[PDB]
RNA sequence: UCCAUGCGCAUGACG
RNA sequence: CGUCAUGCGCAUGGA
């Protein structure tokens, strides 16, 4: 409840009017200064005896829990009241009426787009940003093209110029609130100029509509005292390959594919995805498949140059094994092809010498076991540990292997995000939170983790941040987390991976540069530019929101028929499918049910091709096995276009399916 | 507390 | 515009 002096001259401008933008490092601690303001515009509506909302909006679930239980209650506990909102709460009590109530909120974005929308569709009670004294953000460096609430600023920028308009109209003006934006380190996307960056800045003021940035340069001193930047370094330190790229060679004389690039890149991926396309477009075999197995066998390889390649096997031990077993599930209710067993038999009759070779070492992980050691003997104990990495399957994959070597030890443990994505199981933020108090603790010595761990999640105290094959934004974070007590940055990787590094540090000076020229501007030049902008934006978006509305014209019941994509076979028409939940597609009229098979590996079981191929879920709804579907799976036949067409979703065509009448399924 | 799914978004790399 | 990897939020349904 107290104000440093940075804080203080910073929070000034803002006490009386000025939508303004804040950006200072970590540990600035600029929540208690928002609070400050909070508090300030509060009590000033009171001397005014007039209506004082603050609507605090972020990006991530976590910090609104954060803020609420240690920052807003424990300051404003005793006199106003304050409600920490989240999607995840089950709350019984509805948006508009914490509007009608709680004169403080603590929200994640789209609750309040949601509530809008509901307002503009009229559906549910609605609402406006004319309920409102005052917003507060977090994160303001996210605010850019079709962000999660950036759209609300637009609508706030297009009732803002009819407030001008109509005082040039008629001159009644309705009201609209101040604005706060804070942030850390805004960065810059996309630059290799100030002007560039410069033009990124005046975007983003004006898509807050904001006044200034204002940061702190008068009181530096006790800045650097309270906030000590590490050192900024960097520590940069086979036959299995051929045999298996053979492999890939004879694979292309099986199926005359001229990949026109090398084995070993997403240029690859993406022509093996093409052909896999147009093999889909000509329903044969041989030429789609394979395009499969390759773009697995390039995973295989892109691992094997990063990872213990005994990781590579298990990965196509996985894949394989599950072939078998979707041939034999086939075969229980029918026999081979030669080109599943061609592929097959040319893997198995190497499968166990490729074992073998994977047990032979002859490497990153020499270099990575190097770097882990050393800092293990400079702490001598009590060190923390942190890794970063692209991947998940990477994670299991090294804290799997660094269980088995050595460990002297410091117990590690994984770390990832929580997408249902991948074709892996993720994690959960109960058990992130369980991870990072462990860590806390420091009973976890070492975390394993992909760009989660950089992004909102509270660390500190640590030292041997590391890289192992990895914008400035990300770096100046994570030299947030190691602190200035004998701590070191680490890179490492096959080698422009120290060109991002200082690249990153070039981005550091760019965008101050850009400050200083920005702040340093006629109030007129500044407000006629970021009114230009501010237009731009509105007019982009009415042009998105016209492609948009002209997309999805069709709309019809039943115009297709839905194929095997292996065998170009016939599996469903259009009226045949219905709906559950507005969600999901399934097919019933058990003529289609003579067709498939099913398959179940350990809560839902999953549908299967004739032909093998992968296709749904056993969904349990209302009581019916319903058996949904992935059109992801699935190609498309109209009866009048002869090109065949495969979206990766429903949502694609504009052609709309019936919701399903269960009164049809009275017995 | 766990699980399945849909939708939207940003970021990095690649064409 | 297309691909991949990563992350985020929201909405459903179930235990
Ligand atoms: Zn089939």
């Amino acid at each position: 409840l107290q104000l440093r002096p940075y804080q203080m001259e910073v929070a000034q401008p803002a006490l009386d009017g000025k939508n303004i933008i804040i950006c200072l490092p970590t540990g600035s601690g600029k929540t208690r200064v928002a609070v400050y303001i909070t508090k300030d515009h509060l009590d000033k509506k009171k001397q005014a005896s007039e209506s004082g909302k603050v609507i605090v909006l972020v990006n991530k679930v976590m910090l609104a829990e954060q803020l609420f239980r240690k920052e807003f209650n424990p300051y404003l506990k005793k006199w106003y009241r304050i409600i920490g909102l989240s999607g995840d709460t089950q709350l019984k009590i509805s948006f508009p009426e914490v509007v009608k109530s709680y004169d403080v909120i603590i929200s994640t974005a789209q609750i309040l787009e949601n509530s809008l929308l509901n307002l503009e569709s009229g559906d549910d009670d609605g609402v406006q940003l004319s309920d409102f004294s005052l917003i507060i953000i977090d994160e303001c460096h996210h605010t850019n093209k079709e962000a999660v609430y950036n759209n609300i600023m637009r609508r706030y920028l297009k009732q803002k110029l009819r407030n001008n308009d109509l005082k040039k109209q008629n001159k009644p003006a309705i009201p609209l609130p101040q604005i706060l934006g804070l942030t850390a380190s805004p960065g810059v996307g996309a630059a290799k100029k100030q002007s560039e960056a410069e033009k990124h800045i005046l975007n983003i003021c004006a898509n807050l509509d904001a006044f200034t940035i204002k940061t702190v340069k008068e009181n530096l001193g006790q800045l650097k005292h309270q906030i000590k930047e590490p050192c900024k370094k960097f520590v940069i330190a086979n036959p299995f390959k051929e045999k298996l790229l053979e492999i890939m060679a004879s694979i292309q004389t099986y199926c005359q594919k001229s990949p026109m690039s090398d084995f070993g890149t997403q240029h690859y991926e993406q022509w093996a995805i093409q052909m896999e396309k147009k093999a889909a477009k000509d329903g044969n075999r041989k030429d789609r498949v394979c395009a499969e197995h390759l773009r697995k066998y390039n995973e295989a390889l892109q691992i094997n140059d990063t990872i213990r390649m005994i990781d590579a096997y298990s990965h196509l031990e996985t894949f394989y094994t599950d072939e078998k077993e979707k041939k034999f599930a086939v075969l229980n209710d029918s026999k081979l092809d030669e080109t599943d067993e061609f592929l097959m038999n040319l893997f198995f009759d190497n499968k166990k010498m490729l074992k073998k070779l994977a047990e032979n070492p002859k490497e990153k992980l020499i270099k990575l076991r190097n770097t882990i050691l050393e800092q293990f003997t400079r702490s001598e104990e009590s060190s923390r540990g942190i890794i970063f990495t692209k991947t998940r399957q990477s994670t299991y994959a090294l804290s799997q292997w660094i269980m088995e070597n050595a460990k002297v030890g410091v117990k590690a443990h994984h770390l990832i995000g929580a997408g249902h994505s991948s074709e892996v199981k993720p994690m959960t933020q109960t058990e992130q939170k369980e991870v990072i108090s462990k860590f806390r603790t420091g009973e976890i010595n070492l975390l394993i983790a992909t760009t989660v761990a950089e992004e909102g999640l509270d660390i500190k105290e640590c030292n041997i941040v590391i890289r192992y094959g990895l914008n400035e934004i990300a770096m100046v974070q994570a030299r947030g987390r190691a602190r200035a007590d004998e701590s070191t940055y680490v890179l490492v990787t096959s080698s422009g991976v120290t060109e991002r590094e200082i690249v990153n540090d070039f981005r550091e000076k760019m965008m101050y540069k850009a400050i200083n020229r920005v702040q340093n501007m006629k109030p007129e030049e500044y407000a006629h530019k970021i009114l230009e902008l501010q237009v731009q934006s509105i007019l982009e978006k009415k042009m998105k929101v016209k492609r948009s509305i002209a997309k999805q014209y069709n709309d019809n019941p039943s115009l297709i028929t839905l194929l095997c994509k292996n065998c170009s076979m016939l599996v469903c028409s259009g009226e045949n499918i219905h709906v559950i939940e507005k969600m999901h597609h399934v097919n019933m009229t058990p003529e289609f049910k003579g067709l498939y098979i099913v398959r179940e590996n350990k809560t839902n079981g999953e549908i299967i091709c004739k032909c093998g191929q992968a296709w749904g879920t056993m969904m349990v709804h209302k009581g019916l096995d319903l058996p949904c579907l992935k059109i992801r799976n699935f190609v498309v036949n109209f009866k009048n276009n002869s090109p065949k067409k495969q979206y990766k979703k429903w949502v694609e065509l504009p052609i709309r399916f019936p919701d399903l009448d269960y009164s049809e399924y009275c017995l």
